[PDB]
């Protein structure tokens, strides 16, 4: 006879872990009733930590830690011998964007991949925007260029496709969402040069009977070693009229193989090779020996 109805129920704004207690009241109809809740259209799964409370002519929703698994639409659905009703709510819970875990320092290698780290939470998923302050003096954040090159992906982490020293530097990370906005702390980005060699005459020419001199230049990180070869065969310090020497100028060496007397047979190619912990590389130098 009598059909059951379900007083009007709206969940209110909520904040992310608090309680929750929602009832939905059959405050008419002919018992009894049963009453049931659906979320999203299917039964709520133990998964969730909903407790249901079915007391006389009512059903509430008991939830003693909100979290974001608990958004969407509840239904209450009342039941008797003459009708069934349903009434619903969507539960919204919103989470300001929030830096918990900062991003860290980190090493990107000259000419390779590096991406910058940046999970901040919020809900609606936040909005990521990266500044970059070049070198380690007092950071003064700028925008960054986006061009194929450097690109910030979905899950808001910075990708540098081809690492290049300029790329040295602070990088911080900005999160917004309606809820809120945050401003993550900077990291540190420390660019590694593997060993090159950077400078070398192609070729040179010395006179028999006299001093001749080549260099090469090498830069990366230290420690680096340079070492020189005529035709495969290491030149090692005993070797009696060659002389290898290096020195220190800025953050470059400069390796100088001295040949003291020259003689003919010291013509063709030598090579300098620089090697550190991240490569290695070489030049070589074509010698020409002319008569006295
Ligand atoms: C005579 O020797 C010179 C060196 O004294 C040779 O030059 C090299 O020529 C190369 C191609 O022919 C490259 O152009 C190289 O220049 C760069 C490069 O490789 O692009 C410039 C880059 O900016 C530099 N990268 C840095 C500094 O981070 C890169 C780097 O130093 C390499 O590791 C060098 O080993 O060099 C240029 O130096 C001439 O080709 C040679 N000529 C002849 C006739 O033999
Ligand atoms: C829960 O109910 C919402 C409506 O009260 C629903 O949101 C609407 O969905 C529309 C697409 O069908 C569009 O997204 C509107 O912008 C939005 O207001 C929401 O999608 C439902 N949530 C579920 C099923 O999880
Ligand atoms: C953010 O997104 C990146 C997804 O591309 C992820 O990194 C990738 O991991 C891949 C695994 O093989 C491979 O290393 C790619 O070179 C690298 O791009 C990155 O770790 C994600 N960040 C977090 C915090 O999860
Ligand atoms: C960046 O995130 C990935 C994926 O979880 C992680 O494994 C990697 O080492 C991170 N790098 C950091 C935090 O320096
Ligand atoms: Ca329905």
């Amino acid at each position: 006879t009598v059909p059951p109805f379900i007083q009007p129920f709206e969940f209110p704004r909520f904040s992310i872990g608090q309680r929750v207690f929602i009832p939905c009241v059959v405050v008419s109809g002919d018992l009894p009733i049963t009453i049931t809740w659906q979320k999203d259209g299917r039964p709520i799964p133990g998964s969730l930590g909903v407790t249901i409370d079915n007391i006389d002519f009512t059903s509430s929703l008991r939830i003693s830690n909100l979290s974001l698994m608990h958004n969407g639409n509840y239904t209450c659905i009342a039941r008797n011998e003459a009708a069934a009703v349903e009434h619903q709510s969507q539960l919204i819970v919103r989470v300001p964007p929030k830096f918990v875990v900062q991003p860290r320092d980190q090493d990107g290698i000259y000419g390779k991949a590096v991406i910058l780290n940046c999970s901040a939470e919020g809900y609606p998923v936040p909005t990521i925007v990266w500044k970059f302050s070049k070198g380690a003096g007092v950071p003064q954040f700028q925008p960054i260029a986006l061009n194929g090159r450097i690109q910030v992906l979905s899950n808001g982490s910075l990708l540098i496709k081809h690492v290049v020293e300029e790329d040295s530097g602070y990088y911080l990370c900005k999160v917004s969402n309606d809820v809120g906005a945050d401003v993550s702390k900077s990291m540190y980005l420390t660019v590694k040069i593997p060993a090159m060699i950077t400078s070398y005459p192609n070729t040179t020419l010395a006179t028999q009977g006299q001093k001749k001199e080549m260099s090469c230049t090498a830069h990366g990180e230290k420690p680096i070693i340079v070492r020189w070869e005529k035709e495969d065969r290491i030149i090692n310090p005993e070797m009696a009229r060659y002389l290898v020497s290096t020195k220190e100028v800025g953050e470059e060496v400069i390796s100088t193989l001295q040949i003291l007397p020259t003689v003919r047979e010291d013509s063709g190619f030598f090579s300098c090779h620089a090697i550190n912990s991240y490569g290695e590389d070489r030049g070589i130098i074509q010698l020409t020996v002319q008569e006295e």
